[PDB]
C-alpha cells in the first residue's frame, strides 16, 4: 500500500526531502547514536513511544538487509556482482534508513515541533543566498 | 542491539516458536487480509495502535526488500543469482514477515490474551503425538 | 488595465524594485519551499488566503511557461531562437516570478507588516552607498 | 504541486470540460468586458474577492506573454519560429485563459451557484442527440 512512515508523527516525505542528501549523518553513527541514548529502552518491554517501535522495526529492518547483502556477496564468485548489492544497499536505502534515523531519535531527543521547525528553517537557509541569510548553519542543541 | 520485535508487545520469539513453520500464511494471503481489515488504519495520520505503528514499517521494508530483489533479477544477467536472490528473500525473510504479520494482525483481530492462549494450547496440542492428538486443532475464531 | 500585484497586499514595485536579482532564491528553491509548506493548503479547496490564492495562479503560469519551454526545445529546429526563447523565458519571467513568490511566502511566513518594514529597511541600506553603508545587510529569518 | 484553479471557488477541470474550446468568447471580448464591468476594481488596493485576486494575477501573466510574443517579433528574424510561438502562445495559453477569465467574470457577474448549474444544464445540452436538442443553448441571464 502507499504509507508515509511520518504522517503518523506530523512530517512527510516531501517535507525530509527539504534538506539535501549531504546533511544527513552516517547509518553506523546513528545506530551508534541510537545505542548510547536509548538501548534500555529500545530492548526494553514497553511500549515507551511510537518512535521506539519505529525505531525497532527500523533496525531489525537494516539488520536484515545487511545480512542479506553480505550473504550475497559471499556466495557470489565475480566482484561486480558481490559488491552491486551492498553498493545499491548504501546508495539508495541507506538515505531513506538515516533519514528516518534522524528523524525519531533527533524527535526522541529535542521535540517533535522543534525537529520539524528546523526542517522547515533549514531548507529555507540552505536554499537563501549567502549575503542574505545568517552565517552559522541552523543546528540541534540541548545546552 | 537484540530487539525482540514482540516482548514490546508481550511475547518472545520463543512462545511464537511453538508454532512450526509451515503453519504461517501466505505473505499474499496476509497483506490481503490487512488491507481488508485495517487499510484505513494504515494510511492513516493516526498513532491508532503500536500494532499498526509495526505493520507500517514492516510493510515498507518488505517492499523494499522486494525492490532490491527485484533490481537484482533485472540488472544481474546471471539467472543463477537472480533466482537464488530473489527466492532466498522468501526463504530465509517472508517467515519472519509473515510471523510478524500474523501475531500483529490476530492480536489486533482478536487480542493479546486469546492469542497467547492460543500459541500455549497450540504448542500443547502440537508436542503432544499424534496418536493421542485430537483432529481439531485450536483454531482463532470470533464465532 | 494597469495592475500592481502587490497593491493588494499593501505593497508596490517600486517598494521591490530594490531588492536585487542577487537576493531572490532559484525558482526550483522557492517552489520547493511552497511545495514543502503549504501544499495541503495551495491543493485545497478553500480560499485559505489571498497569498494562497495568487501562489496558486502564479504557479499555473509558471507551469504553462515551462510547457511551453519544452514545446520550443521540441519544435523549434532553430537552435538560436530556441535557446534564446527559453532564456528570455527563465532569466526575465522567472526574476518577477521569484519575487513574486517570495513576497508571498515571506509574508505568509512572517506577517505583512514584517515583511514591509524589512523592505524600507533594505531600501535605506542598498541606496546607502558602499563607503557609508554597513556589509551585513538586513536579514528576513525565523532563526 | 498540481493545482486546480477552480477547485477553491467550487468547480473543477472535469466540470468545466463540459464546455467546448470554442464556446469560450475571444480573450479581446473577455478583457473588454473586465475592464468595462470591474476596472476600478481590479485596479483596487483591495482583496474584493478571490475572483478579483485570480483575474489579477492572470492578467499579469498574459500581459507578460504578450510582451514576450512583441520580443520576439521583433528579435528572432526566422518567420517560422516566430509565427510558431506566437502562434502556440495565442491558441493554447489563450484557450486556459479565456476559460479562467468566463469562469471567473461569469461568477463575478451572475453567481457560483448560477454558473455551476449553467455548467451541468449546458453538458446536458451537448449531449442531447441533435435530433432532440434544442438550438436554445443555455445562456446566462441576468433577466
Ligand atoms: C528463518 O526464519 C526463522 C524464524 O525465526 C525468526 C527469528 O528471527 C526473529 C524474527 O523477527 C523479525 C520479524 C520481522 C523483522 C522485520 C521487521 C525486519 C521484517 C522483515 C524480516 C520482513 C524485513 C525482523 C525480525
Ligand atoms: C534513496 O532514497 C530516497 C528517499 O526516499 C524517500 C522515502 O520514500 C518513501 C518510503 O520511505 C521509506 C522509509 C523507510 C523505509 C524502511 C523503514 C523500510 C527502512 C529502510 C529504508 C532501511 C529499508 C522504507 C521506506
Ligand atoms: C490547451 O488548452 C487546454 C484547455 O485547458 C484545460 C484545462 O487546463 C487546466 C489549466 O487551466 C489553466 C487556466 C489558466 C492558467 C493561467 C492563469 C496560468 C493562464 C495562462 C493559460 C495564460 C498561462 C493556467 C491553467
Ligand atoms: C524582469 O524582472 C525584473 C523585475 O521585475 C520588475 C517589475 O516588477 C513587477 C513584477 O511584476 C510581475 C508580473 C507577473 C508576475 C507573475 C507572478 C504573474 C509571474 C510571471 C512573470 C511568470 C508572469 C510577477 C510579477
Amino acid at each position: 500500500m502507499d504509507i508515509d512512515p511520518y504522517k503518523e508523527f506530523g512530517a512527510t516525505v516531501e517535507l525530509l526531502s527539504f534538506l539535501p542528501s549531504d546533511f544527513f549523518p552516517s547509518v553506523r553513527d546513528l545506530l551508534d547514536t541510537a545505542s548510547a541514548l536509548y538501548r534500555e529502552a529500545l530492548e526494553s518491554p514497553e511500549h515507551c513511544s511510537p518512535h521506539h517501535t519505529a525505531l525497532r522495526q527500523a533496525i531489525l529492518c537494516w539488520g536484515e538487509l545487511m545480512t542479506l547483502a553480505t550473504w550475497v556477496g559471499v556466495n557470489l564468485e565475480d566482484p561486480a556482482s558481490r559488491d552491486l548489492v551492498v553498493s545499491y544497499v548504501n546508495t539508495n536505502m541507506g538515505l531513506k534508513f538515516r533519514q528516518l534515523l534522524w528523524f525519531h531519535i533527533s524527535c526522541l531527543t529535542f521535540g517533535r515541533e522543534t525537529v520539524i521547525e528546523y526542517l522547515v528553517s533549514f531548507g529555507v537557509w540552505i536554499r537563501t543566498p549567502p549575503a542574505y541569510r545568517p552565517p552559522n548553519a541552523p543546528i540541534l542543541s540541548t545546552l
